[PDB]
């Protein structure tokens, strides 16, 4: 499959997560994501085939993981918005105030801005820190997928937000919504990943 920002997998053919940057381990392939979405040795699949297994991950305190991909997969320093796509060109992180997109399976891209940093959310199954906080809006499903901006600078990977009944926070004034990524350059370097760039 062509590993694209964005796009939805499957873990063990039952939850769907969105697939954050495409990335490498020496001459290991792989996608970042969000921890929550699987445990060590889950099954990724996307358009029903296996293209690999969570290798990595924490959650909750932090919210991270990496699957590493067999050779087959096309790894490709894009994120997926709408039919077209953004360059991945690094991971600069930008600071509050700055302009941001999220692309993921459920909402598609959404952009804000990001509006915090270090903020704790409190799951059913713990506390996560150190989030960053922007408005874009989110909705289940949405998880693990890419925060970037539109210079292609990665962020890092949706984590959670105050979705609504409808299952998103699409639906209420970007001034109410909070909608929280894990930083990006934690993970590459707890993991000894780099990014493919374009």
């Amino acid at each position: 499959a062509n590993i694209v920002g964005g796009i939805e997998y499957s873990i063990n053919n039952a939850s769907l997560c969105s697939v954050g940057f495409s990335v490498t381990r020496g001459a290991t392939k792989g996608f970042v994501t969000a921890g929550h979405c699987g445990t060590v040795n889950a099954t990724a699949r996307i358009g029903g085939a296996v293209v690999g297994t969570f290798a990595a991950r924490v959650f909750p305190g932090n919210d991270r993981a990496w699957v590493s991909l067999t050779s087959a997969q096309t790894l490709l320093p894009r994120v997926a918005n709408g039919s077209s796509f953004v360059t991945v060109r690094g991971s600069t992180e930008a600071a509050v105030g700055a302009a941001v997109c999220r692309s993921g399976r459920t909402t598609g891209y959404q952009c804000g801005t990001i509006t915090a940093k270090n903020v704790t959310a409190n799951y059913a199954e713990g506390a996560v820190r150190g989030l960053t906080q922007g408005n874009a809006c989110m909705g289940r499903g949405d998880s693990g997928g890419s925060w970037i901006t539109s210079a292609g600078q990665a962020q890092g990977v949706a984590s959670g937000g105050n979705v609504q009944s409808n299952g998103n926070n699409c639906g209420i004034p970007a001034s109410q919504r909070s909608s929280l990524f894990e930083r990006l350059q934690p993970i590459l370097s707890q993991y000894g990943l780099s990014l493919v760039t374009g």
